[PDB]
């Protein structure tokens, strides 16, 4: 039987699945601790910038999760993403304990503009800033993919890097009752907010598990985006981030949420 988590009814993916959007065609990156093979995902390819993990598989359990947010498979099974149609491509930043430099996620924003993605999902954050990060941020913008982080778990009125970044698109949790969650970064910068308290998604071992965090609510926002690319495949990353925005629903200060929670049916209209 497949179940469809809170977060993917929250921002009314269903809605837009039923008028055929599925996120066919669109490219999506998930830059993390690599995607595991799973009966519930579709991987289509990748690459590791880890030394000593040259596999794309993941040790960590993060990638895998965040990738099934975006695209888990609309079938008899599991769970189900907000762009099950989507191709996945596993692209291994940070090693099995959850971290990497910021050079291997420069290399892995590279590779996404050089293959051709339309949309990237990173789950790192760091409270400082880099050139690097911010370059290959820059680069992959130019290159056409919309960049899409994580504002952060420590629940400070700041975001972090690379979200903090004008290219990027930052994202903020909130709960089941549309307040933020207590540890989302928020302040300047913020651009959205998506579910990401209790997220249920593909989990290593072929099974699932529910986690929290702002990195739970970003592939709600990246697949969110892959409905809008495939309704309107002529649309720069620009223009589908701000129709995202102009399309969230407000959920009260943009100093704590941005434009709102993202709504997949009003986007993908
Ligand atoms: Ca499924
Ligand atoms: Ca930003």
């Amino acid at each position: 039987a497949q179940s469809v988590p809170w977060g993917i009814s929250r921002v009314q993916a269903p809605a837009a699945h039923n008028r055929g959007l599925t996120g066919s065609g669109v490219r999506v990156a998930v830059l993390d601790t690599g995607i595991s093979t799973h009966p519930d995902l579709n991987i289509r390819g990748g690459a590791s910038f880890v030394p000593g993990e040259p596999s794309t598989q993941d040790g960590n359990g993060h990638g895998t999760h965040v990738a099934g947010t975006i695209a888990a498979l609309n079938n008899s099974i599991g769970v189900l993403g907000v762009a099950p149609s989507a191709e996945l491509y596993a692209v291994k930043v940070l090693g099995a304990s959850g971290s990497g430099s910021y050079s291997s996620i420069a290399q892995g924003l590279e590779w996404a503009g050089n293959n051709g993605m339309h949309v990237a999902s990173l789950s790192l954050g760091s409270p400082s800033p880099s050139a690097t990060l911010e370059q290959a941020v820059n680069s992959a913008t130019s290159r056409g993919v919309l960049v899409v982080a994580a504002s952060g778990n420590s629940g400070a009125g700041s975001i972090s890097y690379p979200a903090r970044y004008a290219n990027a698109m930052a994202v903020g949790a909130t709960d089941q009752n549309n307040n933020r969650a207590s540890f989302s970064q928020y302040g300047a910068g913020l651009d959205i907010v998506a579910p990401g308290v209790n997220v249920q998604s593909t989990y290593p071992g072929s099974t699932y598990a529910s986690l929290n965090g702002t990195s739970m609510a970003t592939p709600h926002v990246a697949g969110a985006a892959a409905l809008v690319k495939q309704k309107n495949p002529s649309w720069s990353n620009v223009q589908i981030r701000n129709h995202l925005k102009n399309t969230a629903t407000s959920l009260g200060s943009t100093n704590l949420y941005g434009s709102g929670l993202v709504n997949a049916e009003a986007a993908a209209r």
